[PDB]
């Protein structure tokens, strides 16, 4: 039993002593009685001693990204021995496109402590118009929905199908499937009472153009959540003020990475950017340079940077395929935040 | 207020296949303004029968008609038996979108640990099943069982409906394109992770069977493969039983939605002679009926399946699935029918 190791790691992330947050988790990741077979196996391969030469959060940074390893380490052998056996771990995947993905676990209490951290009014059932199957939105998602006081109901939506699809240019399939999808999603709209929507760009793009749809969505919807890097900004105001006015706006930011989202501030008449916040100090954003992986300025676009740490899991300085804007964190946190997310071309 | 002890009678009921007490208690539940639901607490008035002093036995369920269409617009909240407890977790799942669409009904963690302790009545490690997760309680199901096969439970990406819709516009090149993508999925998991239970449809097997690296990935690791649906042909399935994939063993597995469940067939096997399946009796129950009278036909003859689900979370009476199937005699002391050799209606 490590509860009184993991209650006091808990404990330095809630006082934001990031100090000891890392500290205590390097003692963990790293002791034979309570480290993650992976990570234990990692230990000879690194080039400095996790526990005598990490002190902070920037010490980090002497860690490489081991995404590459994740496509075939077993995924138990991503388990730290330290974890109550009752946890209940959970394979989810990203990539890869063509082949890969890779494959890491979460936990319930994980997503349970992230879901909270999110959600610190009206109630009702959640649409979710995202991938469930292997991907960890699905599962963050569900647990949003149960906070929220109604059912979640979800949709079949085969995001790698789409992906695949664009990249052979066959957008014939891809027009035809967002329709399949919108479809879907008109069926629970109008069948069933939802109060909250979670979706895409695309989707919404499509649905507005239904008129009995949009009636719905007038008498029903309090909050519409966009996921993805392909938000216009300008798009959703105009949606906000002129179309479903009473429906409050917020962006989702996935990293499936850090067993994560992040949440954008609400998106007013007011908004400038889209603006996010992470769940720091467990997930942390660092913008750096492409070429010398070195840190931007404030008000620089550079690089996504996402790191996990937390008793469940270890996963430094991952490169995301992404970039944004670098803006000073919520002060006394570890981390930066992030603006108007791209994806890399 | 709290009816624990009203939901392990019940329990205990089925246990000992005591069926005439096990439906008398489950008619006062499900019609009683304490327990029931605020749907069949409405329906109640427009039966021709009392539900409470007219039905004695599961035959006597005969006199409830299908009410499959109701569930479309039925607020599901309205299927919420009001004497469930308050952990109790009641999540949608739905069925028959691709024209037109879905049936909404709710299903609850309990239940479904009843129904893997039924099924699951030496191998162990991860499964892939490489069917619907989302809206579809199939996944939900087959996440349970893997749970108590001791390792994790892999999973793909695929959309049943969109390959409905395909099949139904004519379409095969996108049909097949998409068969292509979920083998991809498969072989990607297979090779990467070492999966001991593999949970799939034939089409798709038999694409992974084309791939002489992934065949011998699966001589090695797996123990058992689970196929799906109701398009299985018993003499191909025990070709590659004996010849491609002899340490494997195979089963089916039939599921409806209607039912909130599966059943399951006997291990296929070079003495088979039918695909056969049993039902977690008494809370999943089979007919097999003429097409016309709706009566019940001779052990041996094929009619079509109707499914009964009765228990303390749901009641789902008399469903004519879209199915036919060979009755068979069902295990001793239980009610109900087995099945053999299942296949759509057309």
């Amino acid at each position: 039993d490590y509860s009184l190791e993991i209650d006091a790691v808990m404990k330095a992330a809630q006082i934001n002593d990031t100090n000891n947050f890392v500290q205590a988790l390097m003692r963990w990741h790293f002791s034979k009685e309570t480290g993650s077979p992976f990570w234990l196996g990692m230990r000879e391969q690194l080039n400095f001693d996790p526990i005598k030469d990490v002190k902070t959060i920037n010490d980090l940074r002497q860690f490489s990204d081991i995404s590459h390893c994740l496509r075939q380490e077993p995924v138990a052998n991503l388990v730290p021995q330290g974890l109550p056996a009752d946890s209940h771990p959970q394979v989810y995947e990203s990539g890869g496109t063509t082949g890969a993905p890779k494959y890491v676990v979460a936990y319930d209490a994980w997503i349970e402590a992230l879901i909270s951290w999110r959600m610190s009014r009206p109630s009702g059932n959640t649409l979710a118009a995202i991938p469930t199957g292997p991907h960890i939105v699905g599962a963050i998602n569900k647990e949003r929905a149960l906070r929220l006081g109604g059912m979640f109901f979800s949709i079949d939506i085969d995001p790698r199908w789409v992906k695949r699809s664009l990249s052979e240019g066959d957008t014939a399939t891809v027009r035809k499937y967002t329709h399949h999808l919108v479809d879907q999603v008109q069926n629970t709209l109008m069948n069933q009472d939802i109060r909250f929507l979670v979706t895409t760009p695309p989707v919404l793009r499509e649905l507005l153009k239904r008129p009995e749809v949009v009636l719905q969505m007038k008498q029903s919807l309090a909050q519409i959540t966009l996921g993805g890097t392909e938000l216009n900004l300008d798009e959703i105001k105009f949606i906000a003020s002129e179309i479903l006015p009473d429906c409050e706006f917020s962006a989702s930011y996935g990293s499936t990475s850090a067993l994560g989202v992040s949440r954008s501030l609400l998106i007013t008449s007011e908004s400038q950017q889209v603006i996010y916040d992470s769940f720091s100090p467990f997930i942390t954003y660092d913008v750096v340079d492409s070429i010398t992986a070195q840190t931007v300025e404030y008000g620089e676009r550079g690089n996504v940077i996402v790191t996990h740490l937390s008793p469940w899991a270890f996963y430094p300085r991952v490169a995301e395929r992404d970039t944004a804007i670098r803006l000073p964190g919520v002060s006394g946190f570890a981390g930066d935040r992030l603006a108007d997310i791209e994806p890399l071309k």
